[PDB]
């Protein structure tokens, strides 16, 4: 039995470790190719499953209702390259690593979906992989210049619509269809390309696809929302799913809690696989990783972070002032229209104690709160990444990269050989494919 | 005075030349990486200024009202992988091409626009152009759910609006923004990034982007269609213009009347740089060449030739018997109710003979009627290509492709060697930017 | 059953044919890296088993006793690059295809034959091979500060044990020697690495080889030399033999014979492939080929051919006036003194004939006298290798490229397919070392 | 005045540090191709002017006059590759990075080299150099089968002829020799493309090359040998010379000393470019280095040492058991039979303690006795560096890498900008040759 390694960042500035950008070893090359063709490449080397990108479509405006923060001191989405753009680069230079996107249903129709992944799976020979996301911030709209509104669980609604059309047009060829038969003069069979007339409540979409299928049948679908309408969402679609825990006991309820909500709908549970995100700092010594460890934190700016757990709650904190203890918060809204997800950021955070908004943002920017830094020398990030598995915490890691490219370099070099060694990760890629690599079966047209 | 050279072909089965794919030298490699990856790399051997992929959102279908030509014979778009991803693929295997693809302000909006060319732009550190086009055909409109009616000349109008949408956003990151004073912790002027609150009749997009200036500073943008209100728009936005012209004296025709509108929008003609396409033919020997494009010309099925012609002339010509002559259909719908194109190719294809659809289908099909196939030796060719120059046919030429990757591994071969002999085409590369290539300016921010 | 393919030229200016350089379509890239490693992926996407580099170490000086025909006019050896750096170059940007390089026991001692093939092999992951060459020559030995002459069969004798020793070498270390056992501080076993001690009548050398061996185990050994020797030769270590047959009665004799002299030495027939070379000229028509074929060989000028038929006949041809008659030739020397090859020649190439010493030339440079020139449409070429290979020419062959880098893409692009469609050649490769390609036992070490 | 960059390491498992192999961070790739792939890409994005591979002939042997230590612990050329196929697979991956191998004059004869060279010059477009090297080592004489015993000054009178040789092959093409007038028929002017005739009290060598000269003319000549001839060999020879010194006093003396043996020569001393040694060890804190440096050098077991320390002495220092104190050493054996570089390193090792053997061979391990290891944050080394060179040490830094490919990620991505922002080191590549990184002049023919 083996576990399942994905790297995943922004294609920008900051994934969750917030004072990434000031550290001695980022180069900050996200504007470039070749900063993500070494990422890739390094994967690849490690024979990662998969490299994933997450998505924004503004610039975190929430805090302090202008870019000051943002853009002042590199908050979230400051910087963020189109995510598709980035993986076909990647695509370009691997050949098994595979590679996922973010691409929001709120903000584009069906067809360029299936259009824009269908394409990038068959050129990386059947390595992508989409993640679906429904989310509406109010700074993406004004970019997209979205005036409607619709609540959050009836965005998943009209997204099971959309994954149907999604779905349907990549069906729309036959595995068979194409023949490319020159003499005869036969292209392909038109008793074997379909138009779809998808024409349901939200969408509408005619077809056919333009595009056949890959060689792994349809691009894998990543799901990382974890609210009760997403777990469900999740369990009816997703083949992979990611997910952030602060310890092995959330980690492990998190888990059976996704693989039954993927048996409620129907589906084999272990046709699912469960990624849980955790952000290592390796040292040659425990000593010098606990050193590391303290100076990467050490670059947080407490703003930043509030910037961030502001958007993350809902509740825009830019509006007290950042002495302001977390009780007169408490007090000040009520215990009741308080977000559960903050109150419990709050209690772990200071142990109980009583933090002011800035010590707050602090600590939220280290990990985005819930990310667990694990420090120590590569035997002993091994040791935890296999007691954590063996102990049924995920079926793979999702490796939060501290700052780039050097994480990743350091991580390939130090660790995937002592897993390797130990039995527990792949020596070497057995399929060509996303699919193979993370053991799903090969889904049939229709 | 060097001239400059573009590279037009399809991501997908058919361009200019509908026999292309049953070539026996087409690899019909269009789903996979290294197919593009070849072609990129062969044009940029041969120091190309650029290559750049138009676009189809759906299968052709008014012939027939089926797929069964489309589909069964490879017409138009039949296959059409989306075009920014297979550029970004490009871009990654090459270091000085230019490269564009279209996407049309039809169906995406500016934010979007914008974006992915800022991302392509700073990934290939400044190669990148956007073909503009704003169509609105009924196929592509059933594939996004849309319903909507715009008039031709008012999608340009609205177009207007998008470019200054796009190039407010391209302006919304000063070139001395990004900061990244790891020290200090400013991550950015928020002084010098700037929302864009752009509220028009036609289109709402807040800002900022989420992606800084590369080193040309913008995308060059690249304009195609040539009717009245597309020379128009062509004069007042594009710096890089493609055209069709069946021989000389027409190519003279358009190159002075497109520098024309750009004087008249207030611009430097000599900042619009004008292409025309021509399809080479190219042998050891001219009667080898001869033999070559006939064999090419025979592989043209009528039906294919005839439903590409029926788009393009808004006429859906499936309606009438194959054999009906052309006069036949002339007087069912009178010398005023015949679209000029159809009249002009009518007289040029069959030289004053009246043909049936059939055989003007086929012709059609050869070089979608206006495109010029040029045969003959490498000397002959690189003659021509530089007596149409001197006689001021065209800034450059696009080479429009018989079949691939092959015809373009032959012409960079035997062709560009002795343009760059004759002193007419650059040797190596000067700058590395497309604005560089193609002598434009770096725009100033605005 | 399936047939082998494989390229074969010399990394500068002329391999068979003579008029190369001069073609239109000649790039003459020779002196540069991105020539090699665009031939290199050709033949890699043409799933080749192996491309082959032959050597000569000077000018060909023979004729006119000077460099005025072989600098003037392009002759054998003019410009000649180091072939080990090409292949490396080339298996830097390839993952499958084989890579071989003639290098001459007559000029480099078994150390350091064994460390570059050993570096080679490890370099490509198992897919490199060594094309053994005994011969001596008066400019090359010139060159290289040479006085002793070995007698042709003597100079094999010394072979054999430069091979033995090269082998010794290639066992020194055994393939579980080294540990990288970091913790426990142990680099290899010292048991599993041996002194080599070889101390024959030609050679010494101590060993052990600093370089342990790669996943294929010893690189491939090719054999090219057809002489009475050089076949005991070839049946005694041979794994792939390489020979020029002007047609069938010829190739399945030389077939025979190798086969029969492998059985002799004690080895399986079946573990030494024979490939046989072709010249193939493609056209859409066979009235193309023949045309573009009537080309290439007037592209051959009658003194560079003469210069090569010097060299192979042992006889100085520059004495004569370019107009003499064969037959006065033969007066000249008496019919005992005429080259056998060279009486051969002259009544094959004239058909019985009285050719003039230029004439001669010209038809041996086109194809150094034997290399059989196919020319026909993809369909007849693939038609005649299969056609061939059923009746036992040869286990594969070796395409002479008429002029580079074009015909290598004309013949993957055109008659690779054809071969896959009907089964006689792979579609993919099915390992990934030379010796999987070739259906080559992994030897074991000692 | 800006300074210049140059990485070194042996193609295989050792290079200075002793311990290096063993270290939690080495990937030991040392027989793979995309080792080296990513350590050239690395130090060309770091914009160095070159990566330098030095050569050792045989497995370290001395030291027990056996493999047991050099197989068994991973000593001095344990595995080595041969070095021109490494810089070779290195230029196919990179554009401008400068690439240099040792050749050994004693082992090859001077066609060889001079055709090996000129042939990496052209396939890296004018990036190669050579580093000559004249020692005879016992092992390495085994291995090559020579009993022949010169003189070490007087391999390096033969080396002036040796060199005279290759320059004379290096010249025997002009620059503008080569014609390739297809049309014509004249491939290249014979009266520019000359007989070598070298006829020496050495060597014999009749040329001509068969390549012609690159970009940069001829390959630059590197030289690291510092004896008191080998200083007067550099004199008239070098062009860039490396140097290992432990302080500024020594660094100095020998960069005066050597600029002085150029002008005593006649040439231009800021014609031949002095580097100097360095081992950095990079961390976020300068406590942080230091525990790195302490790990590092906690590594090296002190039988390597001892080995290597035995072998640079010339005294084999395995006939004593470990624990011997070197007073016991000169004691025994004399003070006129101890090499005085062992008495200065006893001295300066120890600051004054009477050391054993094993913990001598510790030390000598840790840095080869004499490259300074430098612990600091990226802010501290970037310091060293510039103050170094402005004190005049030396014209450039070659990095002597403590693990890899780990050290030279993280001193690009921390040092290098540093060194940038301070404008004593290239942002960018301002030509495209060796020569001009190093800002040397294109030697002119003859």
């Amino acid at each position: 039995r083996q576990l399942h390694l994905a790297g995943f960042f922004s294609a920008g500035n900051v994934t969750h470790a917030h004072g990434a950008w000031r550290h001695v070893g980022a180069t900050n090359g996200f504007l470039t190719g070749e900063f993500y063709k070494q990422i890739a490449r390094t994967l690849e080397r490690g024979k990662f499953d998969l490299l994933f990108l997450p998505d924004g479509l503004a610039i975190e405006d929430s805090y302090g209702d202008n870019l000051e923060t943002g853009v002042g001191l590199g908050g979230q989405g400051a910087v963020a390259l189109e995510p598709t753009s980035v993986i076909a680069t990647m695509a370009a230079v691997t050949q098994r690593l595979g590679l996922g996107a973010t691409v929001s249903t709120t903000y584009y129709p069906p067809y360029h979906v299936a259009r824009v992944f269908a394409t990038l799976d068959n050129l990386s020979d059947g390595r992508i992989s989409w993640n679906v996301v429904t989310s509406l911030n109010d700074s993406e709209a004004r970019n997209f210049g979205v005036d409607e509104h619709l609540e959050h669980d009836i965005r998943y609604d009209r997204a099971d619509e959309f994954l149907e059309a999604v779905k349907k047009l990549w069906s729309s060829w036959s595995e068979d269809a194409l023949l490319l038969d020159k003499v005869g003069g036969r292209f392909a069979d038109p008793k074997k390309v379909q138009y779809v007339n998808h024409r349901g409540r939200w969408l509408s979409v005619r077809g056919p696809l333009q595009v056949p299928r890959s060689r792994q049948g349809e691009p894998v679908i990543l799901q990382a929302g974890l609210s009760p309408r997403g777990r469900r969402f999740a369990g009816r679609w997703a083949e992979a799913v990611f997910s952030v825990s602060p310890n092995l006991d959330i980690m492990r309820a998190v888990y059976q809690d996704i693989k039954a909500h993927v048996a409620a709908a129907g589906r084999d549970p272990e046709q699912t696989k469960v990624f849980t995100a955790v952000m290592p700092v390796l040292g040659e010594t425990e000593q010098v990783a606990r050193e590391r460890l303290e100076y990467l934190n050490s670059l947080v700016h407490p703003e930043v972070g509030l910037s961030t757990l502001s958007s993350h709650s809902g509740l825009n904190l830019s509006k007290y002032p950042l002495d302001t203890k977390f009780s007169d918060i408490v007090a000040d809204l009520g215990d009741r229209h308080v977000p559960t997800m903050l109150q419990m950021f709050s209690a772990v955070a200071g142990g109980g104690a009583d933090l002011t908004l800035a010590e707050l943002g602090r600590r939220y920017g280290t990990n985005v709160g819930f990310v667990p830094q694990w420090a120590g020398t590569a035997e002993q990030i091994a040791d935890q990444l296999i007691s954590h598995f063996e102990a049924g915490a995920a079926d793979g890691f999702i490796i939060s990269p501290a700052y780039l490219p050097g994480i990743y370099e350091e991580f390939v070099d130090q660790v995937v050989p002592l897993l390797q060694q130990r039995g527990v990760f792949r020596t070497e890629y057995e399929g060509t494919t996303l699919r193979e690599h993370l053991g799903l079966a090969h889904p049939e047209v229709g």
